[PDB]
């Protein structure tokens, strides 16, 4: 059983384990911490819904099923050791690498490759970078046409609901035959989701700057997606 | 007449310009500030022995010539915002971003992107960044191309003289052709050299980090590389 910030996995056999959704919540290198009831149930639900709608677009994810509200059924991966952030909307990090306002709507998407590696929180690569980590160039190209596509699916979706998809955060890892599989989790922990008539955060950005109530932020996200309310 | 930290350029007509080394030195952002009597001389000689070598072998520069002893006569451009770093051996700020040791041998070179920007205090960016600042894909695919061929003809000329080429940074623009033309300096300045022998520092590291006497530092590499006593 590994315990992490947010999640828990559990080993099943050596095929695949168990994804479970903590209500625990970290920011900023994980310095500020908060706990909310209900999150994970939320966060699991939410990915669910995401990686079926991704799966039916032909993407592949290692989403397996449903072991009762906070945790998911998934397959085991060699994972990679990175974050893979892609952006349509100026906010949070890119602020401070590029010279344009918050909002500012790119020309086109922006992927970033972040090395996972806590000694060194977490910092930006290239991709010359990543083939000393051991990842080739035809592996980056690979995850970074996945992220993309992911993009244009997420984005899509979610405008046809009235909320627009700032970035997000994937993970990616390695199955058996050697693809590249879509991992981890996609949620409002992970994503940038605003409110296209207000522009408001519908997110972890709540939490993160203190901007109100993390939890009906996160209900109000589950219930312009899936038209029901939260039973958590 | 632009006076940076540590050039000044003078302008000739539409074409041309004075490029005029300085004594000043700056490190950490240009928050220590010194000045050493000569630098100016050693880094404009080095720069046009470097500038030389690399047109040998077909590399376009915005060399010109020699207007007496710290000026040089180089081509306007059209300047990209860019540093674009090179890196054979693990140093500096790659040590942040690797979990790789000081002189740690790289299976291939390190290209890095930095976008020049003060108000950004320079940030490492990649190729959508790039292209969100007009710069296309085949424009960086191009500079990083020309940024390798560099990298190898400055490496080996240098191994034959007993001085390792750590890490080096260069700055390219477009001329009125729209060719990609290498720019700015290569000097002790911008590059490490390393003793081969004794892995010794021969560059800006001995000030950035008080290893002992620059002048004589930037000497021996004048030295090693000349074969003549420097004339200042
Ligand atoms: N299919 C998968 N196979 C193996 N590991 C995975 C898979 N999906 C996600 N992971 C990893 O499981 C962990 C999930 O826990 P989480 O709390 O989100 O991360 P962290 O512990 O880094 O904060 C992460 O280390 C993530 O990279
Ligand atoms: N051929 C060129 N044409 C136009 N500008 C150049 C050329 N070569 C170098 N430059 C620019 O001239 C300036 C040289 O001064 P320097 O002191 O080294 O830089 P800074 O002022 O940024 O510290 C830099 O801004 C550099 O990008
Ligand atoms: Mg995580
Ligand atoms: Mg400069």
């Amino acid at each position: 059983v590994y315990e992490g910030k947010a999640k828990k996995m559990i080993p099943i056999d050596d095929d695949k384990l168990i994804m479970e959704f903590k209500d625990d919540a970290t920011a900023f290198d994980g310095t500020k911490k908060a706990r909310f009831k209900g999150k994970g149930w939320l966060n699991a639900q939410l990915s669910v819904i995401f990686f079926k709608l991704l799966e039916e677009h032909g993407i592949k994810t290692h989403f397996i099923g449903v072991a009762g509200g906070n945790r998911l059924i998934v397959e085991k991966l060699d994972m990679y050791p990175l974050e893979v952030v892609v952006r349509n909307v100026v906010a949070g990090s890119l602020k401070k690498r590029l010279p344009l306002p918050e909002g500012y709507e790119l020309p086109e998407p922006i992927v970033e490759l972040y090395y996972k590696n806590d000694e060194l929180h977490d910092p930006m690569i290239n991709y010359y970078h990543a083939k000393v980590l051991g990842i080739s160039l035809d592996e980056i190209k690979k995850i970074e046409e996945i992220a993309l596509k992911v993009n244009e699916i997420l984005k899509d979706y979610l405008a046809k609901k009235g909320i627009i998809l700032v970035d997000f955060k994937l993970e990616f890892g390695k199955d058996k035959n050697g693809d590249i599989v879509l991992a981890d989790e996609i949620s409002p922990d992970t994503c940038r989701f605003w409110d296209a008539k207000t522009k408001r955060s519908l997110d972890k950005d709540v939490f993160r700057f203190d901007k109100g109530d993390l939890i009906e932020a996160y209900k109000e996200i589950y219930e312009r997606i899936t038209g029901e309310k939260p039973e958590f």
